[PDB]
């Protein structure tokens, strides 16, 4: 839901990095 928002941006960074 809307809180999320600000946990879902969070992947974001997620995504930037590596992660294997």
């Amino acid at each position: 839901r809307q809180y999320m928002r600000q946990i879902e941006q969070a992947l974001r960074y997620g995504y930037r990095i590596s992660r294997r």
